[PDB]
């Protein structure tokens, strides 16, 4: 699925999205810039904790300043956060039970539904203002490991920064409320979609790995049949992951027996 929230402020999104606690299952954050307005500025690769929060705050590095500074607050709204969640299944399957093939396939479909985003981008050039399409989009994505409840979730932040390149300037997305013209709008109206989207790839993947997988709710939200999910559904990152750990052996379920049936059921 996806979610869709406003990013609050440069400063504490950037140890957000970066802080080690956030992904200290996966052991690793495996953020890289995306869209092509990152290609055209040069960022590719891992993000720099400094150039992702001064983008933040409306900062290129191309120089260009979107900033707005009115007694000490900055009002260029920093961006927005999509994020990816995997199904349970496969969040224990990758974290919990070793096969970290699957990570790689949650990260392949986000960039694929990040694609689809990126068409969206849009800005409001007001000749009476109106929508143009723009193509181009600066994102961040950083991948952490656990939900709010503190159960296994492996899930992708799609930090998509409030800029973009119409004919050569770098101006602010496109905001409409009333006729819902503007990027974010046009996103929420297909958040079902783009999640749906997300999972239908995912799904490709994980079924060419071998695994099984079965609807288990509407718009096509799977499972990989088999897997405990129940046991992790209803402070300290060692000891949360301990735990994680101990309720799965608990459940009796052999992963690697699991991950075998699934290598000589596939190629
Ligand atoms: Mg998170």
């Amino acid at each position: 699925m996806m979610s869709i929230a406003q990013v609050r402020s440069a400063g504490s999104a950037g140890n957000f999205y970066t802080d080690k606690d956030n992904y200290y299952v996966l052991g690793s954050m495996g953020e890289r810039w995306a869209g092509r307005g990152a290609e055209q500025l040069g960022l590719q690769g891992s993000v720099d904790k400094d150039v992702f929060t001064r983008l933040l705050e409306g900062r290129l590095p191309d120089g260009a300043d979107l900033s707005r500074m009115q007694d000490g607050s900055n009002r260029h709204r920093p961006g927005y956060d999509l994020t990816f969640s995997a199904p349970k299944s496969v969040s224990m399957m990758a974290m919990l039970g070793g096969d970290k093939r699957l990570i790689d396939a949650h990260n392949q479909a986000v960039d694929f539904a990040v694609r689809q985003v990126e068409a969206l981008a849009s800005t409001r050039v007001m000749t009476q203002s109106e929508t143009v399409l723009t193509g181009n989009l600066v994102m961040a994505l950083f991948n952490h490991d656990t939900s709010r409840d503190q159960e296994p979730q492996l899930h992708t932040h799609a930090v998509v920064a409030n800029v973009t390149q119409h004919n050569g300037e770098w101006k602010t997305l496109s905001s409409d409320k009333v006729g819902k013209t503007g990027f974010i709008e046009n996103v929420y109206a297909n958040q079902i979609a783009f999640g749906r989207l997300y999972r239908e790839k995912l799904k490709e993947q994980v079924e060419a790995l071998g695994y099984e997988t079965e609807v288990v709710g509407k718009h096509g939200m799977w499972e990989m049949p088999g897997v405990p999910v129940e046991a992790f559904s209803g402070v300290d990152p060692e000891i949360k992951m301990a735990e994680w750990m101990q309720t799965l052996k608990e459940t009796g379920f052999d992963i690697r027996a699991y991950r075998d049936a699934a290598d000589q059921r596939a190629d």
